[PDB]
């Protein structure tokens, strides 16, 4: 798991939300009777009702993430 | 699992949104009577009601993401 | 896990939100009658109701996470 | 788990959010009748209601995190 | 969890939140009729009606944190 | 848990909140009829109705945290 | 105009309605640019979402109404 | 107009209404650039969402309602 | 405009309403440059969002209303 | 306008409103650059948003109610 | 205008209201630019948000009313 | 505007009102810019948020009311 970035060197950005009893869930586990829940969260949960990325990456950017779930 | 990027050198961007009631979801696990219940999550869940990524890359952007599930 | 990030040298970004009545849910682990629960994060949870990121990386910038579960 | 990030050298960002009765969670844990519940917390965990990162990195960022899970 | 950083040399940021009866919860851990509860915290958790962060790193920065969890 | 930086040498910021019945809770922890609880804390734990960070780290900053359980 | 009622002597009603996003308008008088409008109103005008009349008379009940409209 | 009404001697009513966003207009009069407008009300006007009317005469009941427009 | 009423001698009801966002007009008189506006009332105006009138008469109960309007 | 009553002798009555953001408009008299407003009332205007008449006549009632408008 | 009542001899009432921000306007005059404006008010205004009236005649009751308005 | 009552001789009340943010307006004469503003009340003008009348009349009870406007 490896990762890199390199950079060398030698507008209107609009979003408009306009909105009225807005429900959102990003992640659920939801059960009943259960003997084990496991919620492994590794990456990246992003949630919104207005969920707006502008320019994330203009320069040197580099993300490594790892996950991992053993159970034998 | 190996990313990489590089980069050597030597207008309007609209969204418009207008909802009423939105009801939104992104990753659900639902049961009834269980026993084991994994929810393993390594690598980008996004959410929302104007989910909006804009000029996401200008430069140099990796992501490199593992994720795994032994038992045995 | 390696994250590596270099750079060397040698506009207008709006986001408008106009809800009402905004419910939201980020990460949910709900059961009933459980014997053992986990919720292990690792990463990034981000929830909102106007989750906004701009201009994150202009540099460098790099992110490494690591996260494991193990029962045996 | 190694993250690096090393930089060397030799306009307008509005969020506008008007919203009414916004209700939040971030990471929820609910259960009943359970014998064991961990909330490992590892990463980064932001919740709001008006939840905004502007320019977060423009110089040398870096961020490694590791977390861990062993029951035997 | 080894993080580094390092910088070598030789506008408007505006958030505008209207908010009212707000409800932040940024981490939750309920149940009822337990045995035993951990909350282990270990990385940033940020709650807010408000949360801003504008031009959080411009110079040399760097965060490293670690969490483990052993029962046997 | 190693963290590191060094930097080497040789505009408006408005935030803006107006809410009105605002409740906020950073991390809880809340049962019925336990045996043991812990709430064991090691980052940074940042709770507001208005929590803003404007230009954090403009030098050299570091942030190095660990935090362990073990039960046996 | 003569109205006379007289009266000598010697189970369940049931109204259910379950709407949405219901608009009614009883008596209504719409124009542009005119000279004169009258709304001469002399009987019995009901306007309702669920306008329900149980068992109005079971005695002695009588209505008398007159309207005139002279211009000349 | 005459009204008159004489009674001589010698269960369960149930209304159930379950609405959301109910707009209700009884009496109305619109216009633009007029010279004169008249409303004479003279009789009965119920407006409601819910209006319900249960068991109004019982015993003697009379209403005598007159009303006039006169302009030559 | 007379109105009489005698009498001579010798269960459950129910409404409910549950409604969200009722907006109630009973009596409007809207308009834009005029020259003479009346609103003459005489009978009798309810207006309401649950308008309910139960077990009204049950004795001797009588009403008399006149309105007039000459302009000559 | 005679209005006359005469009464001469020889359960479970249940209203409800739960209802939330309600507006109510009983009589009103909206307009822009007139020369003359008239406002007469001279019945009985009742506005509410739980309005309720519960057993309102049970004995002698009457009601005699005049109301004039010239202009000559 | 000659109102008479007269009588000669020889249970659970419930109003339940619960609301949440209920703006309510009995009887409203808006203008702008006039000449006159009269409001002649000579009967009954009643204006609530919970507006009960029980049991309200159970002897003799009379009301007698007049309003007058002459201009020449 | 004659009125006489005569009363010749030889359970529970409930009313329950649970609001938040109630605004209410009775009787309202609201203008700009006008010549002669008249606001002429001779009846019963009856305001409040929980406006109440139990068991008004049980014996003799009367009410004459007059009002005149003139202007010539």
């Amino acid at each position: 798991v490896v990762a890199a970035a390199e950079k060398t060197k030698q507008g209107v950005l609009y979003v408009g939300s306009k909105t009225k009893e807005g429900v959102v869930h990003g992640v659920a586990t939801v059960a009943e009777k259960t003997k084990e829940q496991v919620t492994n969260v590794g990456g990246a949960v992003v949630t919104g009702v207005t969920a707006v990325a502008q320019k994330t990456v203009e320069g040197a950017g580099s993300i490594a993430a790892a996950t991992g779930f053993v159970k034998k």
